[PDB]
């Protein structure tokens, strides 16, 4: 698709066989999900943005389907306030900025 | 331009006379710039991401270059780690989403 910035560029992802919302985010390097399940060890990771710091789990090679799009890589589960998908995966995705 | 996002999506701006540095953000609903001078009123504002709130003047009716394209609207003035770009402007120069 060709996703105009007038909304938010929210899409439904699919995660654990269940569907959320997210916000594709140019801005963001990693992708950040509220808490849920996922399978398998995790990693520390302490982040950054407007505000401060959370901290988050770091759960790598989880498969994930962004707006019917299949990716498979790093996802951090933690206190965020809203559900982003970050550049890691746009690129899986194949997304680009254009104007 | 087709901007792909292996990196940053960094660009180049002027605004209030000064060149900038700032991320095209479509995570962001408005754009947040670090402490500078902006002429005309502004009224306080407070924002919300990651870490949570931040204390902001909110300048309306500033005019904007970015990566040469030039637009209008309303500038958030604070102490954000990064100058984002947000939807407010992106849409003015045509910025859009493709995968
Ligand atoms: C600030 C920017 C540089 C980084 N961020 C993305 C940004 O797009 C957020 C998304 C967001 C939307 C929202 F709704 C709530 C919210 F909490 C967060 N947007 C705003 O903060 C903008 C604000 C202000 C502008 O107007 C409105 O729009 C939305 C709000 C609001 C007021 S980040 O989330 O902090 C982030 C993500 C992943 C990540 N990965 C990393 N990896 C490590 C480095 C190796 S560091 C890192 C940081
Ligand atoms: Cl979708
Ligand atoms: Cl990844
Ligand atoms: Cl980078
Ligand atoms: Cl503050
Ligand atoms: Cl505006
Ligand atoms: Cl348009
Ligand atoms: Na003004």
């Amino acid at each position: 698709p060709q996703i105009t910035l007038w909304k938010r560029p929210l899409v439904t992802i699919k995660i654990g066989g269940q569907l959320k919302e997210a916000l594709l985010d140019t801005g963001a390097d990693d992708t950040v999900i509220e808490e849920m399940s996922l399978p398998g060890r995790w990693k520390p990771k302490m982040i950054g943005g407007i505000g401060g710091f959370i901290k988050v789990r770091q759960y790598d090679q989880i498969i994930i389907e962004i707006a019917g799009h299949k990716a498979i890589g790093t996802v951090l589960v933690g206190p965020t306030p809203v559900n982003i998908i970050g550049r890691n995966l746009l690129t899986q995705i194949g997304a680009t900025l254009n104007f």
